[PDB]
């Protein structure tokens, strides 16, 4: 069994990539299941084999405790730890070599809460796991926001202790010219010239990123169905 | 002379409680401070806000008007504050205070990594100096790897919210004196390198850059013990000068 964890900011394309990656993998004759760990997602574009909404009803939490949407979201994600026993039980009943794991919409509720570390380590126990972090192309158009995503993706890795592949998601929102500037920003280091006013600390952080980064984030577009061959190949290399 | 203090941090790291404690410290020193709450989904507030986002955007109205769930409604509700920005500054100018405490939404992601955050933060503090305060949750900081993840997160937020940022170690009453001293030596002396296990070269070079270039340890503050607020305000003043 192989576990692929899809991470990223809200609306960065996690859920859509899970459906698009599943279609690519099933088209290439690999049986993949999907676990949805978002107990508050309204509409899913795929058929999840395990649905967190079947374990924790965020609407039940709202009125049982008389809390608002924000508190209920935090409480609902935390309740997944109490339902982890059933989660791993339903894992063994699925027989697939690859398992895609869709995470809650807000990565903060997953990575920076103990539920994230425990659940991800508990369900991938005895299996190989890899995480995929989505760089929102819309956020990456600005060089400072682009660099903030690199620091964010590095932060998540320190919380979720598993290898992480970087993906530039929703890349169809970019022109060929926009990608070339973003590519040269990191591959050459020209983002230094277009960085505005920085403190020495943050400037030293950017220096470390550009000079020590091994590869650019994989440009993927779930709607154009592009980059999934590169993403799958990078997943394979990590899993070896 | 109006000063805006934006309080940031992970969910449950103590932003709202610190806003009350900071207001209490400033009022004890006879400094007229107002509070803006920008969280449209908070149930109970421990302070009395001069501007409340819940009076401009009703998150429950958004839920059934749009027929969406809590997650989507939260995102839309935070975004709707931009439609109410005209009214927002109108009620702000009615305040004459030297310090304006800004309480942000519970999830820092909904604020920092959404375009609403910078626009709101830049719009209401127009014509004034602003400083940001990022809360390091002490409970998360007990683990050396999670501690470092907070340093990378706080640095990421600074690249999104373009204003000076003061780092605070919040909820420090959850730590023993020994735990706090170990966390200080972890970063100030670099001994955290030894307590990192085996990590990739990229992450290791990032840790090195943090330890060797960090200017100061985060200010240990405890809102429940009402400690460290003298250090925070002094650092706020030094930045605002
Ligand atoms: N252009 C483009 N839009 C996308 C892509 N993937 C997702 N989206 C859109 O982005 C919005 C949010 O995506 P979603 O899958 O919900 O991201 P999530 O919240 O992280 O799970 C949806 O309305 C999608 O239509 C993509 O590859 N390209
Ligand atoms: N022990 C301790 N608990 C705190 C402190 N500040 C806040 N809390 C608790 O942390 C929880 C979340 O605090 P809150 O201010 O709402 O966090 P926020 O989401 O960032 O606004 C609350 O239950 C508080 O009681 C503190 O200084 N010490
Ligand atoms: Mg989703
Ligand atoms: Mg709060």
């Amino acid at each position: 069994s192989y576990f692929i964890f899809v991470l990223g900011t809200a609306g960065s394309g996690k859920t859509t990539l899970v459906k698009a990656l599943q279609d690519y993998l099933l088209n290439n004759e690999l049986d993949t299941a999907i676990i949805n760990l978002d107990p508050a997602v309204e509409v899913l574009p795929y058929k999840p084999d395990i649905d967190a909404r079947e374990y924790v009803d965020v609407y039940d939490v709202m009125n049982k405790y008389e809390l608002g949407p924000n508190s209920s979201l935090v409480i609902s994600v935390d309740l997944l730890l109490t339902k982890a026993k059933e989660l791993k039980e339903d894992l063994n009943q699925l027989q697939a070599n690859y398992v895609l794991v869709d995470t809650p919409g807000q990565i903060e509720l997953f990575a920076y809460r103990d539920t994230g570390k425990i659940l991800s380590s508990f369900i991938s126990e005895g299996s190989k796991s890899v995480s995929v972090f989505l760089f929102d192309s819309y956020l990456s158009k600005d060089p400072k926001s682009f660099l903030s995503l690199f620091l964010l993706s590095s932060s998540i890795k320190f919380r979720i202790d598993m290898p992480q592949i970087s993906v530039l998601s929703k890349v169809d929102l970019l022109s060929s010219s926009e990608l070339e500037r973003m590519r040269s920003w990191i591959e050459d280091g020209s983002i230094i010239d277009e960085l505005g006013s920085i403190d020495e600390y943050s400037f030293e952080l950017v220096k470390t990123i550009v000079e020590n980064l091994e590869s650019f984030p994989i440009p993927v577009s779930s709607t154009n169905f592009s980059g999934l061959d590169q993403l799958y190949a990078e997943v394979q290399k990590v899993l070896a």
